[PDB]
């Protein structure tokens, strides 16, 4: 009747994936501990998962049935409960439980050595396991290279002993790379269709981690509280120090005279400003200047250097054509930043087009594709908090993220993707938010 979960979250500071790894597990009231926490990442690789993994079975004494799962890419949906009757219905012997998935990977060529199936299920994910203490300290008691392949190793496994079973119809463990068709979300669980099942951990593994964050969406931890907006004006009791980092061209000073009375109208107290000027108007910095002496000219990248030195706790972001009416946006928006939510961004169309927004549901080959929701999500057909791969021109960072990870990676030479980009890459989410009427573009 007891259940631990061990999930491998290897870094020095935490990512929005295990934030709602961990999340999700209170929610369902899982013991977890997280492998490798406050330690750096070294590890086709991932030896020193299993190298973790290896110590962290040292604090375990007991024979306890425990699950260990990826935490970056992956969120539990049931309790321990559920976990327990299909673990002993899977393996009367109390084997270790693989998940199953649709590849051969790393090693394609142990197809043939693979045990023949009815289902496209064939193969072994090591993302997430279930088994007794002692058999899986067994298997891993002699280490591996940091650099060796954990999925392998644990393959080789499975087709030279006995010690595992494969989870062939999804009950446990979901490996969700290419099974969009199979999977719906339905009573706040993903169904699998093909299986007949309900999975109770979602692995979004491998490219997949954008339909689980597409899902995210569409799933709760608690009951949602319906009233949130039924007062849709918000004050904070206490205002943390912001940070407003303004990408301004003085060159069109008609822009910036007109972006500027709508920045100086957002409510909220507790706040220094800086101005991040494109160009070089001497005059016109002179003008300006007076209102807003934190000013410097010539740049043309998002800067974080001076909110570094500072003592703000958020970093809100405002470019130029990004014109915000609702007043007391910094309040509400404050009050949304906790746990995996600390970079979030107000969903604003074009005054022109509003179907037109500063986010993409989806990207393909880095630029903008169009997802399932999007048209609904722009409509406001359903609000809330949207995990998206870019978002765009009024972004709220709490500093865990600002003054922890490097912002500043570049694919893309462009300012805006090149931040998103760098989100992405360090398991930083950003969440567009469409909870009420927040403003519009030029
Ligand atoms: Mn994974």
């Amino acid at each position: 009747d007891n259940l631990l979960v061990l999930g491998i979250g290897i870094s020095v500071h935490k990512t929005d994936g295990v934030l709602r790894f961990e999340k999700y597990c209170q929610a369902h009231n899982l013991q977890y501990m997280i492998v490798g926490e406050g330690k750096k990442w070294n590890g086709a690789g991932g030896g020193q998962k299993i190298n973790e993994l290896l110590i962290a079975l040292e604090s375990i004494k007991d024979n306890k049935l425990i699950v260990v799962c990826d935490t970056y890419d992956l969120i539990p949906l049931s309790g321990p409960e559920e976990i327990l009757r299909k673990y002993r219905f899977l393996t009367p012997d109390n084997k270790v439980v693989f998940s199953s998935e649709l590849y051969c990977w790393p090693d394609a060529s142990l197809v043939e050595r693979y045990p023949k199936v009815d289902t496209k299920y064939k193969y072994l994910n090591s993302g997430a396991f279930m088994g007794y203490r002692d058999d899986i300290y067994e298997m891993i008691k002699n280490g591996v290279k940091d650099r060796d392949d954990d999925q392998l190793f644990f393959s080789i496994k499975f087709i030279e002993t006995d010690k595992i079973v494969l989870d062939y119809k999804c009950e446990l463990f979901q490996a969700m790379y290419r099974c969009n068709s199979d999977l719906v979300v339905h009573k706040n669980r993903i169904f699998n269709g093909y299986t007949n099942s309900y999975p109770v951990f979602a692995h979004g593994n491998g490219p997949a981690k954008k339909l689980l964050n597409h899902m995210e969406g569409y799933f709760m931890t608690e009951p949602i509280d319906g009233s949130s907006n039924t007062i849709n004006t918000f004050k904070l009791d206490n205002e943390p120090k912001v940070f407003f980092a303004l990408y301004v061209d003085s060159n069109d000073l008609s822009a910036l005279k007109q972006f500027l009375g709508k920045v100086a109208s957002i409510q909220y107290g507790n706040k220094v400003i800086y101005l991040y000027d494109r160009s070089d108007n001497e005059q016109n910095r002179k003008l300006i200047q007076i209102s807003y002496p934190n000013y410097h000219t010539g740049v043309t990248k998002y800067v974080f250097d001076d909110f570094k030195k500072s003592d703000a706790q958020f970093y809100f972001l405002l470019e130029q054509n990004c014109i915000i009416t609702k007043k007391d946006i910094l309040h509400e928006l404050i009050m949304q930043v906790k746990d995996n939510h600390r970079v979030i961004s107000p969903m604003i169309g074009y005054e022109q087009n509003s179907t037109r927004t500063n986010f993409w549901g989806d990207i393909e080959d880095g630029y903008y594709k169009r997802s399932e929701n999007y048209l609904d999500l722009a409509k406001h057909k359903v609000r809330g908090l949207w995990n998206v791969p870019y978002v765009y021109g009024v972004i709220l960072m709490h500093e865990s993220v600002v003054r922890n990870w490097d912002l500043s990676m570049v694919k893309y030479n462009d300012k805006d993707m090149d931040l998103c980009f760098s989100l992405r890459k360090h398991t930083i989410f950003m969440y567009m938010i469409n909870n009420n009427n927040y403003g519009y573009m030029v």
